[PDB]
């Protein structure tokens, strides 16, 4: 036997920071779930139980708060490529880092109409995630996403027009309810190193906003043919608005509302155009899964 | 032996209902689950193997359907009143009906700027519940509650003066986080029947406003001695602004977030006015509990 | 406004426990979750910012850590009664100690047919809870139960002579699956205080396992007529066995497999005598509930 | 831009099937949760709103049910090859059939020390899984696994000899405890179709009890250096039992539990050789990963 692929480290460390603006007064909060995951020379530490290949996790959970101490944690994308950086760096036998972060919201509150300088709400459990590889001598590798995002739309989806053979129940649609949650991807151009990560700063935030926008906007007005349908004029468009971006990647469920016919009770209506009342499916569900990419 | 107890139903009803404006084009959505548990002469179904007092949990669940395609859903107090009424109405032997409601949040986006027609968000996992008691004879117990909102202040909480003993390992502090998940429930009146509750629905909703702005205002703005001490006055306050509720309760988690020493690398301070960076912890968690009437 | 109740403490303190038995070198482990509110005269800490009379959360729980380390943390009733009985004891002012346990199961490894003397196995999310509710002047209270326990059965289950109204759509059965989560609870007799726990600790350990054996022969064994039904079978028998208890109490979910109707599909037959792949559904489910005590 | 990949079918589908023996009376049942995705020629349903192309999800689900009626639910890796199998026989376009199944425990009560016809517990969480994925011209590959496999040990645990700089902290060990939830899959060998896989049927209930068994004794008897070196001895066992197997993979949290230093209180002694109530930690986990192969 032999190792053909390792990697360990620390994960689900939970990590909240504060900003203070001494002038103001004015408190701003970050709060994530870090995961670090090493790589490189450390096979001996399983096949002949040499430990002293091991930075320990626990060591590397102390490094997450420092690095957090002494670098900006936002946007996540930079946060984790110092982070990533920092480990195939200090080690000589480290050659990758793996670092995935969650990022959980902070909202600021308004009371009585205007922002509060130090309260905070988490206005749903929508998460912005990056996935950052560091490895040396080929740079760094991000994946940013959005993630948690439950939407609904109550007509304006269609499904007609599928192959219909013996194994096919599934009656024509031309208004159906749609619901899911937002699983959406952008994968980076390959950055150099920190110094590429850094000229680009700007860019994650305004990229993230980007594809949560065209997202919802797109959900909102396409009169949908289907989920494939619609997730392909998203992705399109994050390409189209953002030149740095490879691929746009969504993964969605279809969470579907079924009628229910009541007609048995007293001839009560509601199906089809007289559908009020319906009966949300916990499961199965639909998963419609894209990747797009330059032509 | 003997049956001292008995109640049964169905659980976890999950249910749509959407309207649709026929002028205006403007569709809104209501998603809950609901709960129905019975009561009555029903004890022989336990001992005797007596089916005929059963009236089937499939039925109940039929029922929920039926009661909110012909019926209102909201405000969830008026549903419920509605729905527990009629099953100790329509059947002799059933002289209770237990009702709980979770209400799920559909909140409409906003895109370019103005509010959609038929698309909506999930924003938060907050939670709008009732749970409506319906006793023959005895009218309808209403206990109304927020729960699910989740709110962190970065700074203006403290705790000191606490007792101090041998058990004690606390340090006092003048500023500290504080973060929490509330559940507040606020019991109305007992109302003597559906005409009642038919009588006062403006006042659900705007109650439930009530108790989620002064629950803000004050979380935001207490510079809090202590989670007991400022509970107390957001159920003061609630009390104070609607004469028809009996008694406010609170259910608070103490959400902590704890400093982290870091002066065993190089010096960094990262304590007291320092603190920057915090663990939140996952567990264990204080619990404070209130429930404030009048005097 | 005034405090009609107030409750606080420090919940979800996930703990601990090995035993290490010196001449034999078998190790014996313990894990569980308590929660512990107190209650007392504690009502100026929510009315007038007054800490003086909080035992702080954080000192409960370290009193939660040094009772285990000083005292036996099984049966669970014991350790729960030893620890409420601290607080009203140590604590003037605290007059009830509110005391859950949730016991989380370790069971020792069998390796090559013989019982491993420090390694052990989670067989089962199935919990041995108890509530111990200790009130000065008042004694103990003690409710012990079972949860988790998920059990089907795939025939011996039958659903016929309910009742049949115009919300009735379900079909009479004399052959179904049933499966459930079982949630059983017996109440002990008031003990006076902790010699009394102590005087009958063994029956604690022996009333769990009748509990568990009957539930377990009674579903397999009984050629249900409902869950009401058989559920009350259970409550009855547990009661003749163990005078001590004052009552039994089940809450039942009705956990549904329905029928596929594949007749559509080359009229293949997979109802009633040919029904052998059913649909598992997670909701709605029913839900029955019975408190049996003594005629 | 342009599809680079896409796949989309049913997720969450939740099958139950019961065998009956008709000479003996005993029944067995089954239960799984399936997934299937599916690619092909299925590009326009993207970007051309064609759904002509498209085999609906709905149908996917029917043809789950039909599959499991029409033939063996067991051994997983069978079941997954057959459904997979159709979908790429069936339809020209499609061209990948991905497969997931997790397999849920029903193992059979004994009652009064005999083996019950038709009565099954859920004994633990654990799951037996495949993922199955079936290429047209590519045959069947094959990953079987088990998860959720959680256990612990009191003692024999070591760590010590790590790398020290000025980032760690942790103090070395030679007496710890070790828990985590073992997750291992081993890669089968290409299949070049059904025959293959049907031919090899017996190897897959006896490699996943191969594993299982050598998880259990490597764990208990292992006086382990560090999780690294004790996965590692798994994964070179199982290889060596197997010859059908290519690869092994674990993903093992380090499920901490921490001393609890109490010595403030009264010298309590509560660390080192002393230690007896620890601190289970909820996160952050080391998470500790290695896939190993042949020489
Ligand atoms: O790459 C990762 N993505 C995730 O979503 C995640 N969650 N935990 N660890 C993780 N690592
Ligand atoms: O949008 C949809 N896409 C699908 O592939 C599908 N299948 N069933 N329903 C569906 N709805
Ligand atoms: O839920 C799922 N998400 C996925 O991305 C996926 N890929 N394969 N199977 C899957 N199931
Ligand atoms: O009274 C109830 N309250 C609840 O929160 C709930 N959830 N399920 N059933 C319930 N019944
Ligand atoms: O607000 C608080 N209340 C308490 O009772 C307490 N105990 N520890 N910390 C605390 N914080
Ligand atoms: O989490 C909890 N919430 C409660 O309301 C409560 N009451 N007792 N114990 C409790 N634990
Ligand atoms: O009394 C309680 N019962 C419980 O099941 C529980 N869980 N957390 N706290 C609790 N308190
Ligand atoms: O055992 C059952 N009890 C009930 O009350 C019921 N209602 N529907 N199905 C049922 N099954
Ligand atoms: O799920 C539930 N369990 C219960 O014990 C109960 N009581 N009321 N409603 C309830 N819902
Ligand atoms: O390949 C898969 N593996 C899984 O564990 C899973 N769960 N859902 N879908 C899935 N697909
Ligand atoms: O077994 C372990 N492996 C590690 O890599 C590690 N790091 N800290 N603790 C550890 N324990
Ligand atoms: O929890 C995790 N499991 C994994 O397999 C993994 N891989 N990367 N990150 C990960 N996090
Ligand atoms: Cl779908
Ligand atoms: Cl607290
Ligand atoms: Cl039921
Ligand atoms: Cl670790
Ligand atoms: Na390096
Ligand atoms: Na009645
Ligand atoms: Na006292
Ligand atoms: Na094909
Ligand atoms: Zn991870
Ligand atoms: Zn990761
Ligand atoms: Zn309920
Ligand atoms: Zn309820
Ligand atoms: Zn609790
Ligand atoms: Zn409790
Ligand atoms: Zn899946
Ligand atoms: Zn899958």
């Amino acid at each position: 036997s032999a190792v053909k692929a390792a990697r360990y480290g620390k994960d689900n460390v939970r990590v909240y920071k504060v900003h203070k603006d001494e002038k103001t007064g004015v408190q701003t909060v970050y709060e994530m779930t870090v995961c670090v995951l090493l790589e490189g020379e450390i096979e001996t530490s399983y096949t002949k139980a040499d430990n002293s290949v091991i930075v320990a996790t626990d060591s590397i959970k102390n490094t997450i708060y420092i690095t957090a101490k002494q670098n900006p944690v936002t946007p996540p994308e930079l946060f984790g490529s110092i982070l990533g950086t920092h480990f195939i760096e200090k080690y000589n036998h480290i050659h990758a880092a793996h670092v995935n972060i969650v990022c959980h919201r902070w909202t600021r509150m308004d009371i009585d109409g205007k922002p509060h300088p130090h309260s905070f709400i988490r206005d749903s459990e929508e998460k912005r995630n990056v996935q950052v590889d560091v490895v040396e001598g080929k740079g760094i590798d991000i994946k940013s996403s959005l993630s948690g995002l439950t939407v609904l739309k109550s007509t304006n989806s269609q499904f007609w027009g599928f192959l219909r053979d013996e194994y096919t129940t599934l009656k024509e649609t031309w208004d159906r309810i749609l619901s899911t949650d937002v699983d959406a991807t952008w994968q980076w151009k390959n950055f150099s190193g920190l110094q590429e990560v850094r000229s680009h700063v700007p860019k994650f935030d305004a990229t993230w906003a980007t594809a949560r926008e065209v997202t919802l906007k797109t959900f909102a007005e396409d009169n949908s043919a289907s989920v494939q349908a619609t997730m392909y004029k998203m992705a399109e468009q994050i390409l189209a608005r953002q030149q740095l971006i490879e691929t746009v990647e969504y993964s969605l469920p279809n969470k579907h509302y079924f009628e229910i016919d009541l007609s048995w009770h007293k001839g009560l209506q509601n199906t089809g155009k007289n559908a009020e009342v319906f009966a949300p499916q916990s499961d199965p569900n639909g998963l419609i899964k894209c990747t797009v990419g330059r032509s």
